[PDB]
C-alpha cells in the first residue's frame, strides 16, 4: 500500500515567485527531466507496482521530480532554496534506501552532478 503521495499545494503555505525559482524549473528540472537516467524519479515511488513493500518503511520523506514540478508550477516555494531541499531530500532517499553501485545509486549521482552544475550559478 503506497502512501499519499507529498502535497503539492497548501493554503496555509504562502506562495511565490522568484527569478531564481523560475530559472528551477524552466531550466534546472525540466534539463534533468531529459537525462537518459531521469525515469525513475519523475514521480512518487510506487512501492506497489515496482515490488518495493519496504521502501516506505524506510524512506519516511519521499520526494520525486513530478512532485517538486508541479510544486514549481503551483508557485508552492518561498524560495529556490527550499526547492533546492527538495531535490537534495530526493537524492538522499535513494542513496539511504540504496547501496553504492547499485544501478538506480547510479543514475541518482550521475542526476545529482547535472544538478549542481546548474544550479552553481542562479540568475539574480
Ligand atoms: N531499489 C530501487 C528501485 C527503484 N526502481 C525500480 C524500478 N524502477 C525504479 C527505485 C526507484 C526510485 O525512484 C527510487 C529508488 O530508491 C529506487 N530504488
Amino acid at each position: 500500500m503506497n502512501p499519499p503521495p507529498p502535497e503539492t499545494s497548501n493554503p496555509n503555505k504562502p506562495k511565490r515567485q522568484t527569478n531564481q525559482l523560475q530559472y528551477l524549473l524552466r531550466v534546472v528540472l525540466k534539463t534533468l527531466w531529459k537525462h537518459q537516467f531521469a525515469w525513475p524519479f519523475q514521480q512518487p515511488v510506487d512501492a506497489v507496482k515496482l515490488n518495493l513493500p519496504d521502501y516506505y518503511k524506510i524512506i519516511k520523506t519521499p520526494m520525486d521530480m513530478g512532485t517538486i514540478k508541479k510544486r514549481l508550477e503551483n508557485n508552492y516555494y518561498w524560495n529556490a532554496q527550499e526547492c533546492i531541499q527538495d531535490f537534495n531530500t530526493m537524492f538522499t532517499n535513494c542513496y539511504i534506501y540504496n547501496k553504492p553501485g547499485d544501478d538506480i545509486v547510479l543514475m541518482a549521482e550521475a542526476l545529482e552532478k547535472l544538478f549542481l552544475q546548474k544550479i552553481n550559478e542562479l540568475p539574480t
